[PDB]
């Protein structure tokens, strides 16, 4: 038994089924959960890779640390999207953080990965700083209010963004997951041009997550500080030492590096 | 259309639809166009290369050591029957000579045929020279020494096998100059790390500057890919950017996903990597 994503109809990646723990398929929808030797329990919805136990991480850490130690005292931080909570338990491994915030379509989907992935999450929904909300990341251009230093969005409207802005305190920096480079840049384009109607300093950086197929992926980098995205390495390390995290992809030089794009991605945005 | 899988691995892969095949020969070695990719060559199931992305690989592997090495004057490929590599290199108006050692003379103009867009014609270069042999019994030299020798192959990690010599790491040295690096392709990093562990301490035997660089080549499933450095010149990965700047600057390449930026940051490993390799000696 074999399972085959359908992200692009042209190419995909495949993988082997050793067993499934989970399958759900309505008429709109299809939702699915199965061990496979290389890369874990793997999970997709409507035939495109969502996540993977074993490789998560590099997603994570590198979707959670760039900001958080280049912004350098981020004391309150909101997850959009991330049922999952893996970003929760990154955020949660930085001791001076003093409250999370996750804003999910619906509760379902959190206590659901909670059950069938909970290496992702890793009791990290139990710690004291932390808030689940069930509404429209939209909606929270609402706002309670509330107001951020961090903004991690793990999942991309423009409405979606003015609203970002009327809440991040002044300091602060928005990520978001933007899809891999290789095949097309106009999502990147699409997202420098609509953020920099909001936000002073916007870019990228990158890393290269296996089960995203298609070599680099691209993060979106918005902020009214246009410092942050250049920080020597040096600064970035001492931060770096302590709060002390162990990372298993992200260190200083990483960073730094995510930062460095490939001449075509750069082309593409002049 | 119809799918193409890669068998590199039994418990996963990555597939393509398949357009129109252009050879196919059952060694199974095959070579279909696929909408995304274009052409794909593929032997015995493992996808050797890809039209649409494989600038990424020879950018990488060609121009990384050649600014970093300031001055390379002869340059040496083993493997890249292709031509690929042959392209990028021949954009150096500064090297002088380069020569290519293969394993038979009908790999080369097999790919000469159906893959064009690889050499590009580079096999025309006035500087270049063609060499059927083996990889390893080019430790005979023809008395013949490089600045910059570039392999697709490695000497295999075994089971019985030695931990620290290598007859083709050792040849590789005889036939380097003072200054010189070796670069070779050492498979994607993800799934497990021993080769690059073994690579590293065989390498270092012969070396006294051992270490590895990365690029995420869509085509090789698995996020990035490792490139073996080994050199005596221990200065040549540390070099500013600014440097490798101006090195740029001209000769004047316009590269497709190779920049100085990342150059510099290609040395740069995840966390993973660098704690199996942490076991080997400071």
């Amino acid at each position: 038994k074999q399972w085959h994503e359908t992200l692009h109809d042209q190419f995909g990646q495949y993988f082997a089924v050793d067993n499934v723990l989970y399958h759900e398929k309505t008429d709109h929808q299809d939702l699915i959960i199965f061990e496979n030797a290389a890369f874990g329990r793997v999970m997709a919805l409507d035939g495109v890779v969502q996540t993977t136990e074993r490789d998560e991480f590099i997603y994570h850490e590198m979707m959670t640390h760039v900001p958080l130690l280049a912004h350098g005292h981020a004391k309150h931080v909101l997850i959009i999207g991330g049922g999952d909570g893996a970003m929760l338990r990154e955020v949660t491994r930085h001791k001076n953080v003093e409250s999370i915030t996750m804003v999910e379509i619906d509760a379902g989907v959190v206590s659901f990965c909670r059950q069938y992935l909970p290496n992702h999450n890793a009791g990290s929904y139990d710690d004291p700083r932390f808030k689940l909300v069930i509404d429209d990341g939209v909606n929270f251009v609402n706002q309670t209010s509330q107001t951020f230093d961090v903004i991690i969005s793990d999942c991309f409207t423009s409405a979606f963004y003015e609203g970002c802005k009327r809440c991040l305190n002044p300091g602060g920096i928005f990520v978001a997951q933007n899809g891999v480079c290789f095949l097309q840049q106009e999502e990147a384009i699409d997202s420098h041009r609509k953020l920099s109607h909001y936000f002073s300093d916007v870019g990228f950086y990158q890393a290269a997550i296996p089960t995203y197929y298609g070599g680099i992926m691209t993060f979106a980098w918005a902020t009214d500080n246009d410092a942050l995205r250049h920080l020597s390495t040096e600064i970035i390390q001492a931060r770096f030492l302590a709060s002390g995290l162990k990372c298993r992809y992200y260190n200083p030089a990483i960073h730094t590096a995510a930062f460095a794009l490939p001449q075509y991605l750069q082309d593409a945005l002049a």
